[PDB]
DNA sequence: GGTCGATTC
């Protein structure tokens, strides 16, 4: 995906993740407050280094000096583990981006309708990410990407790809530095949350413009002509 | 060496 919401407190996401390792993240009850998180901004990103959990603001986008196109923001789970470009990130740069849900735009002719997608059980999500370590250096070009997967079941009607969303136990496993690239692939295949676990609904077209940042951007909208 | 966000006063 290329847009999501990360609006609640750090402890809301961290309590669900339920890490048992030392946390190097100070207590902060203030909501992050972002309802329209866009590529090319710094995003709070979870990772594990020195056996400790860290939360760093990392650029969403990845463009090495040799890359002469716009920065990539997604990496396909089908190929990233063996990609010449993505393999080092898959091996050493795994991370987690937590969120309330994400946005997708459904082409309905020459008109695109945004939907907000989120867990049917009301819980937030952990999106699998890969990126350039060390994350704490604040690199302006080599940040992170959200791993994507084929849309399954109901989601393919909205759009053909989806973020790789991991259940909390798999998000913990994903971040561990001790596991191999092949093990990470097994975690991606074992912890991916199926589409029937999500709910989705149209939202205001205003979310399309990244200048718009209100909490109403995830609120649903009834779209019948006759009302 | 790749991928799917909109917007463009």
């Amino acid at each position: 995906c290329g847009r999501f919401a990360q609006s609640q407190t750090r402890e809301d996401y961290l309590a669900l993740l339920a890490e048992d390792i030392e946390r190097d993240i100070p207590y902060d009850p203030e909501p992050i407050g972002r309802y329209n998180v866009a590529p090319g901004t710094k995003v709070l990103l979870l990772s594990e280094r020195d056996e400790h959990l860290h939360l760093d603001p990392v650029f969403w986008g990845y463009a090495p000096g040799w890359w002469d196109k716009p920065p990539l923001i997604n990496a396909r789970v089908e190929t990233a583990a063996t990609s010449r470009m993505f393999k080092p990130l898959w091996q050493h740069g795994r991370a987690i981006c937590f969120a309330d849900g994400w946005f997708e735009w459904k082409k309905e002719g020459d008109k695109k309708q945004p939907f907000f997608i989120y867990r049917a059980d009301g819980q937030p999500i952990f999106m699998a990410a890969i990126g350039s370590t060390p994350f704490e250096r604040g690199d302006e070009a080599e940040g992170f990407l959200i791993v994507t997967a084929a849309a399954d079941q109901g989601l393919v009607d909205i759009h053909d790809r989806r973020p790789l969303v991991l259940s909390p136990e798999a998000a913990r496993e994903w971040m561990r530095q001790e596991i191999s690239g092949k093990e990470a692939s097994e975690i991606a295949a074992s912890g991916c949350v199926p589409a029937n676990q999500f709910s989705w609904h149209p939202v205001s077209r205003a979310v399309g413009n990244v200048k718009n940042q209100g909490a109403e951007l995830i609120q649903p909208v009834l779209e019948v002509l006759f009302q």
